[PDB]
RNA sequence: CUGUGCCAUA
């Protein structure tokens, strides 16, 4: 516990306990890994520190490699470490340069381990955010380029490091992570993980020419475009596997749903969805994807999808009554109703596809009518019937 | 007869 010298007869930290007392004693490490003492320290180091208090603080908390790692990997001490790092960055004295270089080197030498650690990942994250960019880019360069990078992308802790890097580091400096991830085997592994798939979405988002990248110069936009194509190529080459997977389906969905990735939406729809609609519609995971394809397909593609269901080598009956498929039919139905009722754009390329939508609606209404008695036996079926009843409202 | 995730420190 906390050094005898620091306590009451009742074993309480003597109020009037000073930062300097702790720094002089050589016992800072004991307080920093204690819940109560750490809170004292964090309050203490936020005060007005003299030049020499900082000297001692810097040396004891971010100046010795082993203590630095011990505190960074500690449940309380990690907070103190981040706090001292910030003070170090706000202290424009002489040793400013040497201090940061050391810190950077301590961290680099243990990058993976610190990234994978519940508490040191927090030190990593705040360092990437707060260090001068040039230094921060050096932490990024310390990332493994082997199997360990996968481990990080899929770790509950370390995935946030990678996400932090995508938020605050220039693309030039992490381009390699993109190409690492677009590796068929890496793409496979990473998109199939509950943390990996968020990570991969976050990269795609950063790589997207949306309204959050309007500040990019033409150069930055070109670099961004190239990286996006490399990743999209890999992703489309495997859309079937990705679209049907329990985690990856969210990525396929994101892409299909995004107008700023229209062209990739279309590749996917053609690559793995088209001519597999009936099959994918009956799948737990890929059925949500099918819904998104119907909801976002350009009208000419939409027509091919509709025809596939109505008169593709019945399909409509299997889906209408399948545990998953039924959501697809409902979605088809809502799409056609909205279209007829002005809620949904029916023009594309200078031509109205209104008659097509009206043909699709006729087919659906006619089927629902004949299958009514049976559809009313089910929740899904009663919803279709209402959707149709609300048209006549 | 209803159908999927992650968003993590005292």
């Amino acid at each position: 516990v906390l050094p005898t010298w620091s306590l009451d007869s009742n074993g309480e930290m003597r109020s009037r306990l000073s930062l300097s007392e702790v720094l002089d004693s050589g016992d800072l490490m004991k307080f920093a890994v204690d819940k109560t003492g750490c809170q004292f320290l964090e309050k203490a180091v936020k005060g007005s520190l003299t030049s020499y208090q900082k000297f001692q603080l810097f040396e004891q908390v971010i100046g010795r490699k082993d203590d630095f790692l011990k505190l960074s990997t500690n449940i309380f001490g990690n907070y103190l470490v981040q706090s001292v790092i910030g003070i170090s960055l706000a202290t424009n004295d002489d040793g400013y340069t040497k201090r940061q270089e050391k810190l950077k080197n301590f961290i680099s030498s243990q990058m993976t381990d610190m990234c994978l650690d519940k508490f040191a990942c927090r030190v990593i994250q705040s360092s990437l955010q707060n260090m001068d960019l040039s230094l921060a880019c050096k932490l990024v360069q310390a990332l493994p380029r082997d199997a360990r990078l996968i481990a990080i992308c899929v770790d509950q802790n370390a995935n946030h490091v990678i996400q932090k890097v995508v938020a605050v580091i220039p693309l030039k400096n992490w381009e390699f992570i993109v190409d690492f991830v677009a590796t068929p085997e890496h793409l496979r592994q990473i998109c199939s993980d509950k943390y990996g798939c968020r990570v991969v979405q976050t990269i795609i988002e950063k790589l997207t020419a949306d309204s959050m990248n309007v500040d990019l110069t033409s150069a930055a936009q070109n670099l961004r475009e190239r990286a996006l194509q490399r990743l999209m190529t890999s992703v489309t080459n495997r859309c079937q596997e990705l679209a049907t997977n329990e985690y990856a389906n969210y990525i396929i969905q994101h892409i299909v749903s995004n107008d700023d990735l229209a062209v990739y939406r279309e590749c996917i729809i053609e690559k793995c969805l088209m001519r597999n609609l009936l099959s994918l519609s009956q799948e737990k995971f890929a059925s949500h994807v099918v819904e998104k394809a119907f909801l976002h397909a350009p009208l000419e593609l939409l027509a091919e999808m509709m025809d596939e269901i109505f008169d593709g080598y019945d399909a409509l009956d299997i889906m209408m009554f399948h545990q998953f498929g039924n959501y697809v039919v409902q979605c088809m139905l809502t799409i056609c109703c909205d279209a007829v009722s002005g809620r949904r754009q029916t023009k594309e390329g200078g031509y109205d596809h209104a008659i097509s939508f009206q043909d699709w609606l006729k087919k659906l209404h006619s089927r629902v009518t004949k299958e009514r008695h049976r559809l009313s036996r089910f929740s899904s079926g009663k919803k279709m019937i209402e959707t149709l009843a609300n048209l006549r409202s």
